[PDB]
Formats: structure tokens, sequence, C-alpha cells
């Protein structure tokens, strides 16, 4: 049965506007910036952009591949989706 998300979890994450996009919860460094209350720090493979987001916008990545882990033509997305499945615990910084 599923539990809370927490860091290193593996998800397509929503936006706005953009595809369901490869990412993982990350961990907040000591003294770095918080999330605001029931938001994750979301880590976007490929462009290595970071977003705050809640629940309804993650997927697990196991359960949603086989739906969302397709090429697209959007910058960074493809990098991304090597990312995801190769070295998805990297430091990307």
């Amino acid at each position: 049965m599923p539990h809370a998300f927490k860091p290193g979890d593996l998800v397509f994450a929503k936006m706005k506007g953009y595809p369901h996009w490869p990412a993982r919860i990350d961990d907040i460094a000591d003294g770095a910036v918080k999330p605001p209350p029931n938001k994750y720090p979301i880590f976007f493979f490929g462009t290595h952009e970071t977003a705050f987001l809640g629940p309804k916008d993650l997927f697990p990545y196991d359960k949603s591949k086989d739906k969302y882990g397709k090429p697209n033509k959007r910058k960074g997305f493809n990098e991304g989706l090597w990312e995801i499945q190769n070295n998805p615990h990297a430091s990307y910084s």
C-alpha cells in the first residue's frame, strides 16, 4: 500500500502548460529555503529546475511511465527521460 511522498521518490510532475515531466522529490539541504506547507520540492530532470508542488500534480513513475515516458519536443524533456531511467539519484547541480 502507498506511503506518503518522501525524498528520492521518482514521479512525473504536472505543471500548467507543460507535459507530465520526469522528476524527483528532492531533499532540502541544511540552510536552504523550505517549501510552503503541504508542498514538496520537485526537481525536474533535463531542465534541472525546481518547483514546489502538491500530491495532486505528482504521478508515481513506475505506474505512469507507459503513458508519460515518451519523447517530447519541449526543451530538456528527452534529456530528462534519460536521467530518470539511467541515473535518477545523481547530483545534477
